[PDB]
């Protein structure tokens, strides 16, 4: 059936899931951009040697189709760890046009209120959209291996629960495009990282293809935490879209080889 995430208009897909749509929430596919060589076109990460000027006017060009100034865009520095940061309209701006004034320290981000853009970047790391429609939340997370090892994903509802009186219940979840078992293979390292956040008797989301290798599926690895977490497998959506697989809509760092651009992933609830 139909992937959660279907193209718009321009270049961008939005999340299709039922309970996402009081939101304005998707991710942008690499066309329709300013950006040049292994950037082309529609390059929005700012911290991977594109230039500046290409990349801002990709920004404008995305917040002209979303009809969402780049003035009430969040960022933040997506250190490859487990740590969130709730935002609000005072933080509007930070790592908008310029990646060093972005959130320091974290990999995910949510709001309770309205006008506020989350904008994280990805390409090949699993991006997981959450939405509490009935209170009003929305938040973002960039999920690699090393984040879904600190539980990154599980983290969120934590705070949703304990912080803002939320219950998992009350979540609803969209994991997007992202790198599948198709084509990422990792060693025992870093499945043997993930191994601890899986409950003890839990179908493991990967598959020993040759010895000491394995087709890892993070999507999959971050469903699981989330179900553990206690967010209904109903209220959970994800997309069957490979970054790497989809190379005419995708930037992907494994198979570009370490040197592209980055899609954004967005969430925000439009301010009347
Ligand atoms: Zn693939």
């Amino acid at each position: 059936m139909p992937d959660i995430f279907q193209q718009e208009a321009r270049g961008w897909l939005r999340c299709g899931a039922p309970p996402f749509a009081g939101a304005v929430a998707g991710l942008t596919t690499k066309h329709g951009g300013e950006s040049k060589g292994p950037f082309a076109s529609l390059n929005m990460g700012l911290h991977v040697g594109d230039d500046r000027t290409d990349v801002v006017n990709n920004r404008r060009r995305l917040a002209e189709w979303l009809a969402f100034p780049l003035e009430r865009w969040v960022c933040c520095e997506q250190v490859h760890g487990a740590d969130i940061q709730k935002v609000t309209k005072s933080d509007r701006g930070n790592g908008a046009q310029d990646f060093a004034t972005a959130v320091p320290g974290v990999d995910g981000l949510y709001t309770d209120e309205a006008g506020v853009l989350l904008a994280l970047c990805f390409a090949d790391c699993v991006p997981i959209y959450f939405v509490a429609p009935s209170a009003g939340l929305v938040g973002l997370a960039h999920a690699g291996w090393r984040g879904t090892a600190g539980g990154i994903a599980g983290h969120m509802v934590w705070l949703w629960q304990t912080r803002e009186h939320i219950a998992p219940s009350d979540i609803y979840v969209a994991i997007g495009p992202a790198i599948g078992p198709c084509c990422y293979t990792v060693d025992d390292r870093v499945v043997d990282s993930l191994r601890p956040t899986l409950p003890p008797e839990s179908p493991l989301p990967w598959r020993e293809t040759s010895p000491g290798q394995y087709a890892l599926d993070l999507k999959e690895a971050n469903r699981l935490q989330l179900l553990a977490a206690g967010v209904p497998n109903s209220h959970i959506y994800v997309s069957e879209r490979c970054t790497s697989c989809e190379e005419a809509l995708f930037f992907s760092h494994r198979r570009d080889r370490g040197t592209t651009g980055r899609m954004l992933a967005f969430i925000g609830r439009r301010e009347e």
